[PDB]
């Protein structure tokens, strides 16, 4: 009833012994970077998938894991696969659709419209049909798929003209329920369609023939509805999807399979919902675990602290001051202890204060006129410049459609010369206003070993500047760029100034191994015997930014972007570290102190989608300070949040709804917090009376 | 704490609702095709590998499964794969091995011999060494692994002529523990290797420091030594082993690993084994369930009745007179039941008789002269002809390599003029005694629709003649060829006879649908106007064996080879069935049919290896009786078997052993079950004392 892990030294744990409670709802929380992730996922994700795969990943550095069982790991990984699967498909419900057709279903003629009673024919345009079965629905069977695009429903894209999308074949479309065929059905809402099949008018045999499938259907939909996506369509594409919806539906689907005795690790369940769907997910959380599962959840939030019956902090800070489990058991015992940063938040001995004075908006302002993209309303917006500006509203509201598709291209288009396509709007005024937008993400900076943290930051001209400055690189007539690696002269001949070799196996993958000739140093023998103040080009990248801020003190310019790296929190990493191995958030980072860094012309935008994403509190409160220095140097700032610390922070809020899917796509509330506050029919102004 | 099944309609299965206890120790038992495969692998297998994939096999058909958990099944289905396996490996013992040498390997010098102790490099002969790591004897990595062969040890296939099959570099090969290196440990058998661990010396700080590693190594060999594959050598390739060497193999393997919450699927884990294993395979069966696992083992033995916790029983009959649940219950309520044949055979109400008289040899013997293959310490055997002839020893005693290589082969590049190379032997006398060899195993009897038991039977051929000579067919002048699909004139155009037609998908693997302009039946519309007796093509090959008994009574010559095919126990199958779908019992069973109609000249040879795979006691029975009638034909045969029933019948014995391995490759004991019994040193002779 146990999970025990002894001496797990993935990554940067510090060979640390942990003993997680088997079936019960336990929580790993803790700052970025502080190794919760490698424990989780590069441990026990791995070890219980291998274990199982193996009897039909690479094995984690660990002496032994006892107490394990077949391991699922749900994230925001999603991809566009095949156009063959749907919502419906994936969550298993156009299965017992099918299965209700084929048991209830009214036949008709696609020629004249009659009814076929049982010759199982009609007598007028003389079409033979045959019996009705489960298999003639289906568009992965010859039997049911649309000839011409072979039940993809799309040509290789535009839709197939003779289904028009329906993916079936005329004779099975025939077939319809209470007035509707199997896909009409499929086009309504998950939440009109749990009310169409509730209120269904059958007669007793079908009632009693059609008992289980219709309570299954039912148990289905309530599973999907409860997870908090009301808004889907069960005929829309798979591949679509967000990493959140993706996400929320692999839940759905699991909870409603029934499989038991699994572990499920989850990356942050709650990242893209809004806040009243808190409870729902915590509620179908609590459903997948008393199938008999163990639940090991990633998250930061405050509600899945309180809700969680074990916690896990580890800390005390993040990369090499990490990887340790500073605190653990329940939520008053982490509370309670003193060495515990999520405990200190938690107890109001730390906290987000929320600003007394708020910007104002000078007069300029960019409005997007005729917005009617996807599910927007034609609807009319304005966003003022020079302030904060936060994007709020419910899932699926078009916000995230809206702010991406018809700002971010448009400006990109219009100011960088980009050439994309932006979505249907009229216009756009005050674009003269701005000099210059950009976009920050948790996209990787590089996907080579030549861009480091050092060279995007373009301290690394300067680093080498100073280092052909000194007098032994000037006796030996050493030029600037010979210190660097991404030119011949300096850089190992053998490895390229990668520091790496590919060496390639009969029957393996290929694996990279150091070089051998420079160790990985990169450079050649000759460079690397140049040393200012005692240490050479090696020892410079290897040192860490905090090692670097002391190092550099002398050297204003230098120190003044060292200090700009240091500012973001990434204190922890080392200027010489590879890209490739770089996450989403060291990334982030990278880009924010590499804009911070740059002179500002008071002419930028930046756009930012769910940037407290796999932050801590103490991370949303640098992230935040950070978001209002870039604001006060005189840029504007438009970041689509659901976190309500970030919002209560914000100058300006517009807030869409009031609802999800075709519910949504106008404009709700407008203006300061306080405003929004005001407005009766807002959740974001509902949670935030509460808040402030 | 239970699983639900409702509703299973799987192949044969008559749409049965059944409730398996979790966590216990369950037996699925039947005769052979009553549908207990069917019901254990293809639905619940099929759902639990599904539900656990899809999170990251087609939908069986079935209402709905409740309480499944992930489900991993072991069977004889062993694959040669890649020549990067090795025993060592699948065990996972050479990763604590490595870690082991790491630890406290002894380093050494491999051009003067000397030791290396701390720089970390010898004095004489100035060669540097690294620190010893535990990646440093992986042979899948560049570290370690011999550069001539990049660690396969061999060359596509000869030995590496560098390492010699070490599959290591010559450095690593010098750190060695107790006066043996990492190969020459991995070349002991298994055994062996575990009393060479027990009575290792080591210091104080040795002893400290390896502790752990020495006990999971320890815990590990046990496990194996357990399972009953103490004669196996860690460096054995994975390739060469057996079906139930693979099998036990990977029991080991899983009872190792210490997973739990899986349910586990074992095809017959007894078959291969000889009956002094027994109690071990079903210990280690009981400590792998023990770790909070549910077993559903298909299994026909006795032991294994008696050591079950719940014993389901399908029947009565095979095929259509199957796919019910005849009984349930413990042992003992199995026994009561009247209408179980399981209990039947247990209860002692119905059993395999000991002959009163045995044939006896009549002058005429193949004498094997220098057999030294694999295992075989250069022996000599005689074989009598024209008597039944059972080859017994226990595992790994070289009984299948010496009877397949030594004779098989040989006799048949002596008489069928075949191009194959025997085993290592000297000659063979005796052989002009024979005219033919025929050998009878479970492989199928065909790749295509177009072969089935009716012509394989050869009796197609007559019913053609007696279709054709027909008064219909006669006026209209067709031929006997006419009735046959294989060739133009008769068979349907489109599908060109085989009934069925090839449609491809375009993100779909292709798929096989029936044919419609003939809707399966393989003949065109103009033949099918003839009926005899007022059936036609169609119904005949559609027709099972027992309705085609009484169909036939007038022909004798058809009639005596649909007899033939019924006594087999082949009654309830049918005389079109694609060779496709066949099982291995049902193709050995139409084998021996074929054999049985076919004129004997009483100068042939039959050699069957392990018959009793997958068959009931009754399917013993009715073997047993087959193969006595063969015998009295005129011929001889030879089993390779481990079951006493079929044992206790035979008219000769040949013992091998008197262990496996190395230890093995004698002859033990030879001639009659009695004389044979009288041996006190024959584990063989042992068991048919208790059993006669
Ligand atoms: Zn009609
Ligand atoms: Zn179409
Ligand atoms: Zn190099
Ligand atoms: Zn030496
Ligand atoms: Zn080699
Ligand atoms: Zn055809």
């Amino acid at each position: 009833d146990y999970i025990v892990v002894k001496g797990a030294r993935e990554h940067n744990l510090k060979n640390i012994d942990v003993k997680i409670p088997r079936d019960k709802f336990v929580v790993i929380t803790g700052l970025s970077g502080s190794g919760k992730s490698s424990l989780a996922f590069d441990t026990i994700y791995a070890e219980g998938q291998r274990r199982y795969v193996e009897s039909l990943m690479e094995k984690p550095d660990v002496d032994y894991i006892d107490g394990l069982s077949p391991a699922i790991a749900i994230d925001q990984k999603t991809t566009s696969r095949n156009p063959r699967s749907t919502v419906g498909t994936v969550t298993e419900i156009y299965d017992y659709l099918r299965l209700l057709f084929a048991r209830i279903g009214t036949p008709h003629c696609y020629l004249c419209g009659r009814e076929i009673s049982q010759n199982f024919a009609c007598t007028e345009c003389n079409v033979s049909m045959e019996e009705i079965t489960p298999r003639m629905f289906s568009f992965n069977n010859p039997y049911g798929a649309c000839p011409e695009c072979t039940g993809l429903g799309s040509l290789m894209n535009i839709p197939c003209p003779v289904c028009k999308g329906a993916r079936l074949k005329k004779e099975s479309l025939a077939v319809t329920i209470g007035g509707k065929n199997i896909y009409e059905v499929c086009c309504l809402s998950i939440g009109e369609a749990k009310e169409f099949f509730a209120n269904l008018n059958l007669t007793e045999r079908q009632q009693l023939i059609a008992r289980q499938i219709l309570k299954e259907i039912n148990a289905r939909l309530g599973f999907l509805v409860d997870v908090g996506l009301d808004y889907l369509t069960l005929a829309r594409a798979a591949g679509t999807l967000s990493g959140g919806e993706a996400q929320r539906i692999r839940l759905a689907t699991q909870i409603g399979s029934g499989l038991m005795g699994v572990i499920y690790i989850l990356d942050e369940p709650s990242i893209g919902l809004h806040q009243r769907d808190n409870d729902r997910l915590l509620r179908s959380l609590k459903k997948l675990r008393d199938l008999g599962n163990t639940l090991l959840v990633v998250e930061h939030d405050e509600d899945t602290m309180y809700a969680s019956d074990y916690i896990i902090d580890l800390g005390p800070g993040a990369g090499s001051h990490g990887g340790q489990i500073v605190a653990e058991g329940t939520v008053e015992e982490i509370k309670q202890n003193p060495n515990s940063v999520t405990g200190e938040y938690l107890s109001g001995r730390k906290k987000i204060e929320v600003p007394k004075e708020r910007r104002k908006p000078n007069g300029k302002w960019l409005e997007i006129i005729g917005a009617r993209e996807n599910n927007l309303k034609n609807i009319n917006v304005r966003i003022p410049l020079g302030v904060f500006t936060c994007i709020t509203g419910v899932s699926g509201s078009g916000k995230s459609s809206l702010i991406n598709e018809i700002l971010y291209k448009r400006l990109a288009a219009e100011l960088n010369r980009a050439s994309v396509k932006p979505g249907e709007h009229d216009l756009i005024k005050g674009i003269e206003y701005l000099d210059k937008v950009i976009d920050i993400d948790q996209s990787p900076i590089g996907r080579t070993p030549r861009s480091n943290p050092a060279t995007y930051t373009g301290v690394f001209d300067f680093i080498r500047e100073i280092f052909a400055n000194t007098t032994e690189a000037k006796t030996r007539g050493y030029k600037a760029g010979r210190f660097s690696f991404n030119v011949k002269g300096g850089r190992c001949e053998a490895c390229a100034g990668d520091g790496i070799n590919k060496i390639e196996m009969h029957f393996l993958p290929d694996i990279y191994v150091p070089c051998e000739v420079c160790k990985g140093k990169r450079y050649n023998r000759e460079t690397l015997e140049v040393r200012y103040k005692g240490k050479n080009i090696a020892e410079v990248l290897d040192m860490t930014v905090e090692e670097a801020l002391e190092f550099f003190k002398n050297i204003p310019r230098i120190h003044k972007k060292i200090e700009t790296l240091y500012d973001v929190g990434l204190g922890y990493i080392k200027l010489g570290q590879s890209s490739t191995t770089l996450s989403g958030g060291e990334a982030q980072r990278v880009k924010l102190a590499t804009e911070l860094s740059r002179k500002s012309t008071g002419k930028t935008m930046y756009i930012l989608d769910e940037p407290t994403t796999g932050l801590h509190m103490a991370d949303v409160h640098r992230l935040v300070g950070i978001l209002h220095r870039l604001v006060e140097a005189g840029n504007s700032v438009v970041v689509i949040e659901h976190n309500l610390d970030v919002i209560k922070t914000a100058d300006y809020i517009i807030d869409l709804g009031p609802e999800g899917g075709s519910g949504g796509g106008l404009v709700v509330a407008e203006g300061t917090p306080e405003e929004v506050a005001k407005v009766e029919n807002s959740y974001t102004g509902q949670f935030l009376k509460k808040v402030l």
